[PDB]
């Protein structure tokens, strides 16, 4: 089971993320079911948009909304829905939506998976266009869903992101 | 496990379908294995055809052939093999094949997944070309497999389709 | 050459559209070069969005921005960049950008190409979600290019769309 | 222009084919317009089928239906619509539709393009399932367009295929 | 679980292979996790190459490196990562890498899945180009990974391949 | 026609490149025919490799092999075969094959097309893994075509790349 995946091999610097939606995919919003470990279609998205990075969660974590910690993972090629990426957090995008405070971490693959990100220490080391694409996507992807809305607060750095990982791992027990 | 997925949140009007073959996919006929929950390649299809809608089954049901209830689900984008769609049945295509009586339900996504189908109450509310494509596909997709054949009987409406859902759920126990 | 293609077989009710950007495609804004007839990359789009319908122009027409008349064509499957679709206008989206006023027609394939659009005579006969997606796309796709803005004025019907074809055809003479 | 391309470097044994519809593609029936050289959408195909091989024509030939000679080209990977393949005929599928008699050649890439077809000298040297798929495709792909019918007469060998090339080349003079 | 899949319905002539990497896929090297049954991204491959055949392993086997028996499966269309193919071994490619002796079997689908391979009894019955592509891929796919290397020994036939299947099945207990 | 396209808007710093083979594409080596302007299949590549960047040529240039100047263009998304990209050279890969000496430029999109390459002025400003992939690709892609060989001499900077553009432009006069 996915529950047999640890939150990471090494604390917050070295974590696992289970991908629910590949980057640059069809506008199908998948979510993994806790009981099933199965990929559920939560909705077909209203707007003509795609996730700018792979979107998933850290197994064995618990966030404020009761669900695992949300993470976007940047990769050189989109990964398969349901697959698991060893990665490293570099930032945190603060938002609020219809459901309350909702933050998304952003992460890059571990050095064992690729050398492309060795010099990416903070989200500000990612391309500025990609950061703006992530802000813009979350500001607008729910625009055509009645009863859903998003407000962007701002970004925080890698240390805060790792802080949220530790909090969510302990909240899981 | 897939067996931890109920046949639906609400009886026959609101059901879950596990997708084995996405719409418009490569001509690979996948089937989910009961013991494994794993996707098995049952065959590479002989004819140069594709499923006109996503093809799967309702978990926790039992049909006449001993297997779960077959369902085709219409969606705006093909969904991933192995994913689970909350949907609503609108019709039933009656057929017989080498194995005996074989009916396929047809369904559209629940209102929470998309607004595109709110006015689709009966299979006759779907495009006539799509209905004819479904009849034509099942009449011919086995034409190049020795020892396999299909005869189409005809279509029945949404109430009959929901009737078959209830029958298969009770047969599962 | 593309200039050999008339605006239509029959006036404004039966027109041809040369596609530049397929529906549901990667975020590459191609434009056909008037002289070479070759497909140029105008830009990689800044936002994580995709054209909700195929986008192109009517040959041998002239609009106010000095270019042929813009048209979105709804199709059951996205069509190749550079290919030509016989279609019929059903609506017009009014808007203006920084460059001035700018409208896009919306159209559907001629009945010889597909039976699926027989009952679509006005843009309001298309799914409401699609109309909303087209409007949302043009409102936001340029949000990440500095200085660019688009305000939506609203939709107009098929008669108005055909009027704009008549006008743009004569402007090309 | 496409008219600058000869029927072949060497007669009927070494020909060129301009591809209109790639193998394994979406069900869009493209046809190249004689005048503009542009790829037109002739129709969206009614049935849930795909061309089992790349489909196109030999430039500077003339058949009985007043159009260049039709040829299917088997390739290890589907080739782009509008591209040109140096190939060699190995068979001919005889049939007639409502429009009259109609035959398609089948061909394989010249040995300069791939070594994979060295031992394919007759269509019977291709996998039997492919030959059956081509026959099944042309028997059924038009089943959902009213009034259209196709009856298969049978296959003929490479010598007959080369005879039809010789003939169609002279008809174009 | 994948562990509920037998090594095959019938010994070494009729085996199951769980696919980790589809043929002709993105250069993402997936591996199934023993504890999770989940697909892990082991790395993004350095070189600009793709697996020439589907790559997976036989469930319920144990090889020298402690892992299940590696198998490449040739199919007419790439199969989904995580899916299971009933197949039949036809050869064995001997190699050594940074980790020690590493052999890969090669297999074709069982007759129930496709008729395309009935006459393929030995790996030498596969196209010579495909055999050379497999040798070339494994000789070079690690060229841009520091600390990884591969040396090709040579090929062995179907009987040796089935011999390795039996050895690995018994080693699993 | 493609001949109407100048080598660039501005000399060697601002050039156009006509793409023949998109990045990350199937292993089909297309070449544009000088006369017909049509995309020909030159060969199906023997090795299981793909071009790591889009590959094409500068119009209205002449190299030593009697063909226009070869250029690889790095883009955020692969671009369609036959399309034209406004770009800027940043490096040159020196090598020779059996045919003689042969160099490829590497280039990035003009800032009007994308902001992502502002700080890329020399090829050493691209990810090191990409530079290594390009070198590895050209060293090995022809390994399975008998008699063909390529030896890499090394990379040179942007000034040298622009020198080769100046030279090839005058050779075309
Ligand atoms: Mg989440
Ligand atoms: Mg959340
Ligand atoms: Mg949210
Ligand atoms: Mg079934
Ligand atoms: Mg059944
Ligand atoms: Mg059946
Ligand atoms: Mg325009
Ligand atoms: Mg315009
Ligand atoms: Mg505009
Ligand atoms: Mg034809
Ligand atoms: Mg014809
Ligand atoms: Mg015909
Ligand atoms: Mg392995
Ligand atoms: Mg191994
Ligand atoms: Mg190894
Ligand atoms: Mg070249
Ligand atoms: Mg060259
Ligand atoms: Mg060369």
């Amino acid at each position: 089971s996915y529950n047999n995946i640890p939150a990471g091999k090494d604390a917050p610097n070295d974590i696992y993320v289970i991908i629910e939606i590949p980057a640059n995919a069809a506008p199908i919003k998948y979510e993994i079911d806790k009981d099933s470990d199965a990929l559920f279609v939560d909705r077909f998205m209203g707007t003509a948009m795609f996730y700018p990075a792979n979107y998933g969660y850290v197994p064995n974590t618990l966030s404020e909304d009761g669900d695992p910690l949300d993470v976007l993972v940047v990769t050189p090629y989109p990964v398969a829905a349901g697959s698991v990426i060893r990665c490293r957090p570099v930032g945190k995008l603060n938002m609020e939506d219809d459901g309350g405070i909702d933050a998304k971490l952003i992460a890059v693959p571990h050095e064992k998976l690729s050398p492309l990100y060795k010099d990416v220490k903070e989200y500000t080391d990612l391309p500025q266009l990609l950061i703006n694409q992530v802000e813009h996507f979350f500001s607008h992807y729910k625009d055509l869903e009645p009863g859903k809305w998003v407000k962007i607060s701002g970004w925080e750095g890698a240390d805060v992101a790792k802080a949220e990982v530790i909090k969510a791992i302990e909240a899981a027990k």
